[PDB]
C-alpha cells in the first residue's frame, strides 16, 4: 500500500537520499558525486508544472520517486520526454517501482506527450525488464558511453511511443 | 584563412551559416533562429577542452566544426559530441570531411573515448560522410522531433577510440 502523490520540497532531502545511494553503490546513474537536497528542489520547480514529479509514500515515508523532464533543449523535441523512476533500496521488488511509472506514463500520455524516452546505464536487468514490461521498447546502445566504478559501461536508449496526429497540438501541463 | 581554430569574431558568421539550415532544413531541430552570443558563450566555456575550428576561403568563414559534452554527468567526461555544418555553396568541395578529420584527430589525441554524433533525418550526407570516416551507427529514435509539418527521427552514430584503464584526464586543446 503506498500513496502516489505530486512531489514536494519537503520530500526532496528523502529522494535525494535515495538517489545518493545508487550513485555511491551502482553504475544505474553516471553521476560521480552525490548531490544535495536543493539542486533537487530547483529542477523539481522548474519541472513540475510542466512535467510530472511524483513520489511514493509509505508509512509515512518516502518510498521513491519518479519524474520526467526534456529530452532535449531543441523545439522540436518539446512533444519527446525523458522519465526516471527511483525506489529505496528496502522498498524493492514490491510494485512500487512499476506504480509509480503507470501514473507518470498516464500524465504524460494524457497531457499530449509523443512519446517518453529512457536512459539506462547497463547492465542493469531490474530496470529493462521493467521498462519492456510497461511497453518501453529498445531503440539504442551507445557503447562506452560512461566510464564508473573501474570500467566502461555502455548506455541504452528505450522509447515509449505514443499517438499524435499532423501537426500536433502543443502539450498541456500537468495542472 | 583554410582551416583554423575559431575565434569570437567567427560567431556571427558561424551563426548565419547555422540559422540557414535551421530554418530551412530539419537536420538541426531548432525552430527558431540563433543569435552569434550564444555561439560566443558556448565557444569561450568549451574550447580549451573541446576542439573549436572554422574553414576560411577568400578570408571568408566558410563552416564550423566543434566538440562539446555529451552529457553533464561525470562518467560521460571521456564522451564528446561532434557537430558540422559547412556554407550552402561550399558543399561537396571537401570542406566538411575535411574539417571534421582535424576534429576528429583532435579528440583521439586529447584522450577521449569516442565521439557521438546525433543527425536529425533523413540527412543522407551525413550519414555518409560519418560512415565514411568510421561512425558506426548505434542507435535511432522514432519520431523525436516535430519540425516543418512532419514528424522526424534521429539517429545516433559513434567512432570509438581506446583508452587504458583508468583513462587519465583529457588534456587541454592546448
Ligand atoms: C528499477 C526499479 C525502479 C524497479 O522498481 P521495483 O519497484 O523494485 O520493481 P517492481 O516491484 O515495480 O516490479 C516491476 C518489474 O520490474 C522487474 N524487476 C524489478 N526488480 C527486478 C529484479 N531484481 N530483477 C529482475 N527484474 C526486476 C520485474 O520485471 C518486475 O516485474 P514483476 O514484479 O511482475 O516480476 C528498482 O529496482 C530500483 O529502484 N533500482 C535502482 C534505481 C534504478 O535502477 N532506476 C532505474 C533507472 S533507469
Ligand atoms: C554534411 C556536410 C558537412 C558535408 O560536408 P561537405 O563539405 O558539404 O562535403 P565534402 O565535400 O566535404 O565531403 C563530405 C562527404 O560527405 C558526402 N556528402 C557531402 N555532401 C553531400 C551531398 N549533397 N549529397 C550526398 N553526399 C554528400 C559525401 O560522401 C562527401 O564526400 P565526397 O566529396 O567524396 O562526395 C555539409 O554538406 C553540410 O553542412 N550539410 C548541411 C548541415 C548538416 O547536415 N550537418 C550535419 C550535422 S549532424
Ligand atoms: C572533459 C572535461 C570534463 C569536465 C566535466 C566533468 C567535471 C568533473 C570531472 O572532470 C574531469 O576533468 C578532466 C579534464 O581535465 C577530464 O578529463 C575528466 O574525464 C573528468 O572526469
Ligand atoms: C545513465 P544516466 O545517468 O545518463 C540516466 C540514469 C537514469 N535513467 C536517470 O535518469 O537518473
Ligand atoms: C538533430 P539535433 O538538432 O539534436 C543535432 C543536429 C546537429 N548534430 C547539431 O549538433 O547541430
Amino acid at each position: 500500500p503506498a500513496d502516489i502523490r505530486r512531489a514536494t520540497e519537503a520530500d526532496m532531502p528523502a529522494v535525494c537520499t535515495i538517489v545518493n545511494h545508487y550513485i555511491e553503490t551502482s553504475t544505474v546513474n553516471f553521476r560521480t558525486e552525490p548531490q544535495e537536497p536543493q539542486e533537487w528542489t530547483d529542477d523539481l520547480v522548474r519541472l513540475r508544472e510542466r512535467y510530472p514529479w511524483l513520489v511514493a509514500e509509505v508509512d509515512g515515508e518516502v518510498a521513491g520517486i519518479a519524474y520526467a523532464g526534456p529530452w532535449k533543449a531543441r523545439n522540436a523535441y518539446d512533444w519527446t520526454a525523458e522519465s526516471t523512476v527511483y525506489v529505496s533500496p528496502r522498498h524493492q521488488r514490491t510494485g512500487l517501482g512499476s506504480t509509480l511509472y503507470t501514473h507518470l506514463l498516464k500524465s504524460l500520455e494524457a497531457q499530449g506527450f509523443k512519446s517518453v524516452v529512457a536512459v539506462i546505464g547497463l547492465p542493469n536487468d531490474p530496470s529493462v525488464r521493467m521498462h519492456e514490461a510497461l511497453g518501453y521498447a529498445p531503440r539504442g546502445m551507445l557503447r562506452a558511453a560512461g566510464f564508473k566504478h573501474g570500467n566502461w559501461h555502455d548506455v541504452g536508449f528505450w522509447q515509449l511511443d505514443f499517438s499524435l496526429p499532423v501537426p500536433p497540438r502543443p502539450v498541456l501541463p500537468v495542472t
